[PDB]
């Protein structure tokens, strides 16, 4: 193997105890799991348990037995949970550290800062050191096959063809607005999706934020708000997850585009404005998200293609759940 921080590491002879240093790497495990999701989950970080409160309970009701997995407990107890492997991310230095110095493997995968790149050689990798490559090279032949539908349009569409795309991530509560993605993270699907990204020239960083004024003038021709919020949550943002209905989810996403000089935009006005679930930006799932923006982008072209189906084919062929809610949304 090597990994996403060019790391060379050794293959496990048996894994049996998995330590997840940052819990929505679950995202990336579960496509690997089958029918048996939390079996070699010896700990996770809260990350997946406390942001993504709505996958989690629909994994409760049918797996109850989650609750009881630790909490990335004091460093040393973890290491006393015996792991074979631990995943992170590209505050856990002190966590690497011990664990290479009690013999374990430690394997950095990517979905977030350059999604583009890594994440099919993150699914490789977490396919060899997992004993799982079939479920892996199996979904990343269907991820292929899902992303293929929009490059194959999309690579060929000049630059001055293109719609100009502002996305903000995590819309909500103004006084501090226009966080975004700028070379990296979700502007890595504007990207494939034949968008032209607006902030991708103004940000060194994959993440970063803009002044509002900066969006108000470009006046970009789509507008996209992320958001995971659970709708009985009187919280601004875009309320967006398993747990989501169409009805609930609309009306989130207006209370957005209503804010003070948002809803002055032409997008706004002319309603290319779109909600998108914040937690495509660190998960492989991350396909649907480009098929989405596809479509936004070039409606006609992508008249046939509904990420719903996409969705439903990967729950059915590497979940374990049943797919719910909602994970996009129009004006
Ligand atoms: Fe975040």
């Amino acid at each position: 193997i090597t990994d996403m921080a060019g790391r060379s590491v050794v293959i496990p002879a048996k894994v049996e105890r998995i330590l997840l240093g940052e819990g929505r790497l679950f995202y990336a495990v579960s496509l690997l799991e089958g029918q048996k999701p939390f079996d070699r989950i010896v700990g996770w970080q809260g990350d997946f348990r406390k942001l993504d409160t709505q996958t989690y309970a629909v994994y409760k009701a049918k797996f109850p037995q989650v609750d009881n997995i630790p909490l990335i407990i004091s460093p040393e107890k973890v290491l006393t949970l015996n792991p074979d492997i631990a995943i992170f991310g590209l505050k856990n230095s002190e966590l690497v550290k011990q664990l290479e110095k009690a013999g374990v493997p430690v394997v950095f995968v990517d979905f977030r800062t350059s999604p583009l790149k890594n994440t099919l050689p993150s699914m490789r990798v977490l396919g060899k050191v997992l004993h799982r490559e079939q479920q892996a090279n199996d979904y990343i032949k269907f991820y292929e096959d899902n992303v293929r539908k929009v490059t194959e349009i999309t690579s060929k569409i000049p630059a001055d063809k293109k719609p100009s795309v502002f996305i903000e991530l995590r819309a909500g509560a103004m006084e501090e607005c226009c966080g975004t993605a700028g070379k990296g993270n979700m502007g890595d699907f504007i990207d494939q999706a034949g968008g032209n990204n607006m902030a991708k020239n103004l940000l060194p960083g994959a993440l970063g934020t803009v002044n509002l004024e900066k969006v108000l003038s470009t006046n970009p021709d789509i507008y996209i708000a992320s958001g995971g919020k659970a709708p009985d949550n009187n919280a601004p943002g875009v309320s967006l997850g398993a747990q989501v209905t169409k009805e609930q989810a609309q009306s989130s996403l207006q209370t957005i585009l209503d804010r003070k000089g948002i809803n002055t935009l032409s997008a706004v006005k002319n309603g290319r404005s779109y909600g998108i679930w914040h937690n495509f930006y660190n998960s492989p799932y991350n396909v649907l998200a480009i098929q989405s923006f596809a479509k936004w982008f070039y409606p006609q072209q992508f008249a046939d293609l509904d990420p719903n189906n996409t969705m439903n084919s990967l729950y059915s062929q590497f979940l374990a759940i049943e797919p719910t809610g909602t994970y996009w949304v129009d004006s």
